[PDB]
């Protein structure tokens, strides 16, 4: 990477410490930028969802992969639950989304709460697999909780066959009272739904798909136990990518874990982390990893810095690690600390091939957690670290009370945090729009038409805290 | 520019990061400083009003130009509205201001709200072009909103012929109940008003006028569409200066737009921006621009930094760009981030020939927005960026709903902001006093009698955030 | 001054940016340190009170000079009021203080208000010059405001002859209900008062006195008008030191004012400021000044930095100017920005001979302003700059309304500020105890027995914002 | 309320509320010379003298004047207080429009 003349600080840099200076550009439109990655992950946008139980569920996996990202299932997930989630994701349609479905015998109480598991603003009343009505939040307003869905469902709705041009579906819904088109199979059974915004995103995002045309999904594994047997079971379950994840990725047990998985020859991309040094990046690649996950400390749920003093400013860590992996034909994932789209753009400019986002996506409809409200009726969801006392409790529940007490000495993560939803744009696809629009604008500012050209052409500068304050938050 | 020995930091600088060291001075008075610019804009004070719809209206254009600045009309303005605004500004008197005028049949409701479109504190009642009374806010206190103006108008007021020396008018109003002198034409028709403060400003500020002696006004044009045909229509409408404006001014489309306007040979100063690099400055000047607008990110309504990471600390950007423009005989406008008079002074010390100010002037009586009040009865006006959802909607309202949806992906500006009016000095001329008094003191501190000597003689230093905190805000 | 190895930052330093590293010391006690100055001011502590109308009154001048400092009377004071203040100060006792005095005919309303003009907690009731009672705040609690002093005054009080050993007076008051000994002349007339703390301070602070044994006092003069005639009148009125003062001290009008005063050969130390550059220090000294006042911007009432961007971090300014002055046999006063005793200590370590303090001392009983209370009953007093709209209004009240309106364009100071009094230690002598105890501890940490050894032996270091945060606020 | 020119502003401000006139009369040798209102003491140092803030101009009339005429003399007066004087010029008291 190139920095402005004289910008050689005597310290390491975070995303807040740096800026991109624009260059000469011939890219006429921000829609001309190709956001596809080149690390073998198969993503068409540089966004990976972290293997955190508060974020990485089946609804998130379907929604993100349709728009070009990928979700890493957490390592604490049982293999049967993994197999059920993968089979659900890989049976999803590439354009039409899975709606909330309700039986006419369901209670209005259930209908009100289930509505927010998706961002469509409406649920489809189904009977024997066929749509018979719609339910919105307005239909549940004032009704007793224990009335049935059949008493409140709207009986008329827009229907269209699966395979219809999304541009046409956009025009069908211009003057419809509900911005939902119920997509049906030739026999009349429910195939899914498609909103006006969903139709727009169909011509903007390319789905991340496997060799069979099914949505991609990844899975994580720990370094304890039989790593090889666990990795092979995840591969046979249908995972398209494997993440061997641990806090201190530069230890001997991680090196042995990588070799055990690589020697099985699963034919899948192997991600291993986390490290923040050039030496650790080389050692993980030499062990058999093709992608190195970079980040020790920056996660919004992490207390590692305050507990140990161990960490590294994430921008400088990605710059050094991406350069070391580039020498060996490897790639780097920037993992942790993403708060605004500039953090995504700056990580990619630093040399990362993908960016892993965690806590930010917990505050969305699609995340696994229940939607909550504070005293001011502001919507929010919980997030927590995978090394907190809450996560360790659910992961080690099978141990004796003696071992659980001794292990309770260590906690390097928060057990609860409030992640607010934007009152208007509360879906993960709204955040993807936010992130990708910013990255696309970064590329045209530097004159790049794709992500390799971004890292090649970017010129960076160092600023003080006053520099970061320039502009509006 | 000269910096103190050893002040060569490994980062770029904002206005907050630097300070001016005083030098030996023989300038006896701060009124002896010449504030005229030498970039061909014609401004006698180094203030340009940004081409933002929330700031640049006809009341702003008249008021600022009389005091020596210039207003750039936004590019979203229809050519008919531009012609009507230019003809209004170029028919204004050089000393006597345009008051709020009222018909005696107007409602007290209308009279109360219209008062705050000027800073005179009084409106003139007019019948067939001739003044017959005055209305103040004290006259509207308690009266029914739908009583007529004639029921509360003050029948006696100070009058004087247009052309009277402003110093005499100052003396006529010393003991008058209302500090407004109604200036009249030989036939008795209204020519305008002149307050005590307005008479003082006539001896301090030189109006910015064209070759016919009429107040100057500028106009902005985008890089899309037929830039040549638009620029020529703006020239024939009477614009004294043309601004070709876009966020990423260092792209091929901007370079072609400059050449298309330059080859038309309109005989007007040609401004193009925005860039923050020396290379960008040279490319714009070589394409045909005489003035380069500098600034990517620092605007108070901008979110470009947080969306993309793209931007440059404005002080270092002005320093590098002004030196590159100077090499080619061109000039540089410092655009964005002005919060206090020190920002204007430091930008001129960095080598800029003019300073463009936007959001700061939205919180004045003369800006186009309506005057609003919060729950605490504090006066304020709205401000918003020209690339926000609000501005883009008005600029693309005639496109199809499909295209407006796709274009909705990008938003690099805030759509609403509260800019407070100083409860005492709420007029834009009060801010011009504040700004120019600071620049004049800077010039005497360094020993400069004019703006070229300011950039020539200034010595600068770098400070930490503790240095900026010294003093009171 | 010596800095630690490698501590050569690329920016200028404030008091917050630096620290002192202790060295080997044989100074057994902090009471062994000699705080006397060597600049010819005659002060025995390194404290000078600023020539600000909100701080520099006759009660302040008496109290500080008895403890070793000196007060500079403001330049706006008429020569008649100057002569009266000097004659009051030079007739004061060197040990015994001047109390608030009351007539028995005075109202309780006046007694409770007058009580806070001194820090004694008691006023002396006087009749024909002799004491007849005491009045405390508890004696006025609940009494009608227009009852007379004779109705509430305490009739018995401790009395002692003037010249008594303060050590004994400390013992006389050990068991007295009111901590004040009324000091009397041989004929029984009131000579003043002395408290337990006041007797302690007599053995700690050496009074600053002239050649005849009378308390010292200084006076300021501006650079406009007949500077030579104004300086001579101040010399004949009894001033012990002259201060030629202006914001921009490095201008031609100041250099002529110094030469005009030096040519009169008044035999007094001549102070001139303000500058922040070595070149300005040399020019003022060569013009005839023996002491250069350093500081442009750091004053708590100043807005110069925000209006103009002109200034310099005060520590670096003092280091440079003190070094240039010492080459020419001159001295430097550190003027502005003192908030804590460390600021005084660091200014002396930087090479200043004396430290000027302004607004900090406004929040004391002895300052000329009236004592005020907020809604929470917190004691405070007003402070304001000598270049604010309030100050220039009184200074130019005799000019025409036209000129005062034109000069209203410039305002480089705030016109009102709330300076809180410490509810326990509200006297200026308490702040003197606070400041000088800190400076004495600084000298023993460095190994210095006097102020010249402090500057000679001190080793300094540079810190970040985190370094300044170490310790308790 | 009567005030000497040597009285303090602090005393003058507090004494004004012993009557409903809203103004006090400054007196030197029994003669009315100035008026003190609450607006005169607003912002002034509490221990300045009354002689610094007194209004030297006030409506005056001899005692025994018809109240109806005194009422009309005060219609446009800034202070609604008329100073009534004895034949020798000394102060006889005051008379407001409502009085
Ligand atoms: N000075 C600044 O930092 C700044 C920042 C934002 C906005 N603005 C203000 O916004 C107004 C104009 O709106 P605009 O900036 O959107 O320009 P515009 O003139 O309305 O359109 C810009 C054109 O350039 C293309 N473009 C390519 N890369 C771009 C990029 N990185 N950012 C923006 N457009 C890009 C756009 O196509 P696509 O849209 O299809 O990509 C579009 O065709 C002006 O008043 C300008 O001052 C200024
Ligand atoms: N130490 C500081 O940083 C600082 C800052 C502000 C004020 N002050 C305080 O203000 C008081 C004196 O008021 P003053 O400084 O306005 O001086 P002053 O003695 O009242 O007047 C200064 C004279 O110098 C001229 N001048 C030229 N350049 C000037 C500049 N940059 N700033 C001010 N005057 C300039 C003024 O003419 P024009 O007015 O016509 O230009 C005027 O004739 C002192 O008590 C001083 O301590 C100090
Ligand atoms: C520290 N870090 C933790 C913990 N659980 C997960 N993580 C890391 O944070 C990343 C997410 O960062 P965000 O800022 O939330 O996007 C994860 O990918 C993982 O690397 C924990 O308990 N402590
Ligand atoms: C970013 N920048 C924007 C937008 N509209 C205008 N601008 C820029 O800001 C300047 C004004 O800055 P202030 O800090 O308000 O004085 C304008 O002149 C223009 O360059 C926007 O939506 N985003
Ligand atoms: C700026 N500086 C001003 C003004 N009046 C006085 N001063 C300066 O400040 C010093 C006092 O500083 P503190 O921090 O209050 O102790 C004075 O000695 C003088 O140099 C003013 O209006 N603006
Ligand atoms: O569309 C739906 N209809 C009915 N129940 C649902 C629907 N989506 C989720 N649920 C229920 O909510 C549980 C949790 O879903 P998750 O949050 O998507 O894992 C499921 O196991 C179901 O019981
Ligand atoms: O002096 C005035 N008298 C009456 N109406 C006015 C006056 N100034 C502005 N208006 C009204 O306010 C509208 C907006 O004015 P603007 O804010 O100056 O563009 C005008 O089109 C008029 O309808
Ligand atoms: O001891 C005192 N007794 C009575 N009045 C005092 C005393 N000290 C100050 N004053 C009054 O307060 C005014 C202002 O005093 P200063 O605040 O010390 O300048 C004086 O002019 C007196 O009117
Ligand atoms: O007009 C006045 N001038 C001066 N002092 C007054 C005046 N009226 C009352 N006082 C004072 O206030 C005290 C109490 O007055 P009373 O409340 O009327 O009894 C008197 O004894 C005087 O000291």
């Amino acid at each position: 990477v190139r920095f402005l003349d004289g910008h050689t600080p005597a310290y390491d840099l975070t995303y807040n410490d740096v800026f991109v200076v624009p260059g000469r550009s011939d890219v006429a439109s921000r829609f001309d930028v190709d956001l596809s990655t080149v690390d073998g992950s198969g993503t068409t946008i540089p966004v990976v969802v972290a293997n955190m139980t508060a974020v990485a569920g089946r609804r998130m996996a379907e929604t993100v992969a349709r728009r070009g990202g990928i979700v890493v299932l957490p390592q604490d997930l049982p293999i049967t639950a993994v197999s059920e989630t993968v089979d659900f994701v890989k049976s999803r349609d590439l354009v039409v989304d899975t709606p909330v479905t309700l039986s006419p015998e369901d209670s209005v109480s259930d209908a009100n709460a289930l509505l927010h598991k998706r961002a469509h603003g409406a649920a489809v009343v189904v009977f024997e697999g066929r749509p018979i009505g719609l339910v919105t939040e307005a239909n549940c307003a004032g009704v007793d909780r224990f009335a049935r869905v059949r008493d409140i469902a709207l009986s008329d709705f827009v229907t269209a066959p699966v395979g219809t041009d999304p541009r046409e579906v956009f025009d069908l819904l211009e003057h419809a009272p509900i911005d939902v088109a119920v997509m049906t199979a030739p026999d009349g059974t429910l195939a899914g739904v498609l909103t006006r915004t969903g139709a727009i995103r169909a011509g903007i995002y390319t789905p991340a798909v496997d060799a069979k045309g099914r949505l991609r999904i990844a899975a994580a594994v720990g370094i304890n136990g039989d790593v090889g047997a666990k990795a092979q079971a995840l591969a046979e379950a249908g995972a398209d990518l494997l993440v061997i994840d641990t806090a201190h990725g530069h230890q001997a047990k991680m090196l042995d874990a990588i070799k055990a998985v690589a020697s099985l020859d699963l034919g899948l991309p192997l991600v291993a982390g986390n490290v923040v040094s050039a030496e650790g990046t080389r050692d993980l690649i030499e062990a058999g990893a093709s992608i190195v996950k970079v980040g020790v400390g920056p996660g919004a749920m992490c207390t590692t810095r305050m507990m140990t003093g161990v960490g590294r400013p994430q921008f400088s860590a990605v710059v050094e690690c991406a350069a070391a992996a580039r020498q060996l034909g490897g790639h780097v994932w920037a993992d942790g600390g993403v708060r605004h789209p500039r953090d995504v753009a700056l990580a990619l400019a630093a040399g990362a091939s993908n960016v892993m986002i965690g806590s930010w996506f917990a505050g969305t409809y699609e995340s696994p957690g229940d939607l909550l409200f504070d005293r001011d009726d502001r919507p929010y969801k919980e997030s927590y670290g995978m090394a907190s006392k809450r996560a360790v409790a659910a992961r080690t529940a099978g141990d004796s009370s003696f071992d659980r007490a001794r292990k309770g000495l260590f906690e390097e993560g928060i057990s609860t945090s409030r992640m607010s939803l934007d009152p208007a744009r509360g879906g993960v696809e709204d955040l993807l729009d936010h992130i990708t629009s910013g990255v696309r604008s970064t590329c045209t500012y530097v004159g790049a038409a794709n992500l390799p050209e971004l890292h090649e052409k970017v010129v960076l500068g160092v600023q003080s805290a006053a520099g970061f304050a320039e502009g509006h938050p």
